[PDB]
């Protein structure tokens, strides 16, 4: 799609049977979601949060649909004030900023 920026660029995402929303955030390196669960192994990761650091779970090779487009990549699961799609998945989408 072509998404204008008059409002926050929030899109529908889906991971397995979990339909959620998230912000397309070109200021974020990584993708972090609070309200989904994934099975199996993960690696711990620190991200910045208001105490200093927040521990999240890094899951690799996750199939995710973003605004109806399927990609595969890394998803962090843990506390976040909003669900964020970062550049790691936007690069998998072939997303660009255009003006
Ligand atoms: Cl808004
Ligand atoms: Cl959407
Ligand atoms: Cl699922
Ligand atoms: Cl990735």
């Amino acid at each position: 799609p072509q998404i204008t920026l008059w409002q926050r660029p929030i899109v529908t995402i889906k991971i397995g049977g979990q339909l959620r929303e998230a912000l397309l955030n070109t200021g974020a390196d990584d993708t972090v979601l609070e309200d989904i669960d994934l099975p199996g192994r993960w690696k711990p990761k620190l991200i910045v949060g208001i105490g200093g650091f927040v521990k999240v779970r890094q899951y690799e090779q996750v199939p995710i649909e973003i605004a109806g487009h399927k990609v595969v990549g890394t998803v962090l699961i843990g506390p976040t004030p909003s669900n964020i799609i970062g550049r790691n998945l936007m690069t998998q989408l072939g997303a660009t900023l255009n003006f």
